[PDB]
């Protein structure tokens, strides 16, 4: 149907917007601490601590499969990256501090993304 095509154009548009948001958020991680899954070879107990691992590469895979249906789903994965890190790592670590900085700097990007999704009406 035309309606299905319209809906898919909308999702393709959302994907385009989220791809841009993801690129901007990742730029706030110049150290690439959150670029890849935490290695279960280098951190063998990680899944005992963290039940839903997340990272930017995993997000990008889902994004390109058009697996984010709205901005809230995307934000939930970004929040996982930050919250997992701030639980596993102590406050006085380069890892915890990187997550705080990503959280603070990303907030601005996500604030405007929410306005754009609403105004353009992409979800």
């Amino acid at each position: 149907s035309m309606e299905q095509v319209a809906m898919e154009l909308r999702l393709t548009e959302l994907t385009r917007l989220l791809r841009s948001v993801l690129d901007q958020l990742q730029d706030k991680d110049p150290a690439r601490i959150f670029a890849q899954p935490v290695s279960l070879k280098e951190v063998p107990d990680y899944l005992d601590h963290i039940k839903h691992p997340m990272d930017f590469a995993t997000m990008r895979k889902r994004l390109e499969a058009q697996g984010y249906k709205n901005l809230h789903e995307f934000e939930e994965d970004f929040d996982l990256i930050i919250d997992n890190c701030m639980k596993y790592n102590a406050r006085d670590t380069v890892f915890y501090r990187a997550a705080v900085r990503l959280r603070d700097q990303g907030g601005v990007v996500l604030r405007q993304a929410r306005r754009e999704v609403d105004s353009i009406g992409l979800e």
